[PDB]
C-alpha cells in the first residue's frame, strides 16, 4: 500500500501526462500534419479555423491533465 501508493499516483500523473500533455501533441502533429495538406487547397482563412480549433484543441488537453498530475505528483511528493 504504502509502497504501492507512490507507484499509482506517480504512474498516474505520468501516464496521464504522458498519455495526455502527449497524447494531444502528437495528435497535434499527426490530425496537424494532414490537416495542412487538405487546408493547403483552400484559402487559410476557413481551414485556419479548424486547423487552430485542432492545433489548440491538443495544446489546450495537456495543461489540464498535466495540471492535475502535478497535483497528485505534487501528493507523491508530500501525502
Amino acid at each position: 500500500m504504502e509502497n504501492l501508493n507512490m507507484d499509482l499516483l506517480y504512474m498516474a500523473a505520468a501516464v496521464m501526462m504522458g498519455l495526455a500533455a502527449i497524447g494531444a501533441a502528437i495528435g497535434i502533429g499527426i490530425l496537424g500534419g494532414k490537416f495542412l495538406e487538405g487546408a493547403a487547397r483552400q484559402p487559410d482563412l476557413i481551414p485556419l479555423l479548424r486547423t487552430q480549433f485542432f492545433i489548440v484543441m491538443g495544446l489546450v488537453d495537456a495543461i489540464p491533465m498535466i495540471a492535475v498530475g502535478l497535483g497528485l505528483y505534487v501528493m507523491f511528493a508530500v501525502a
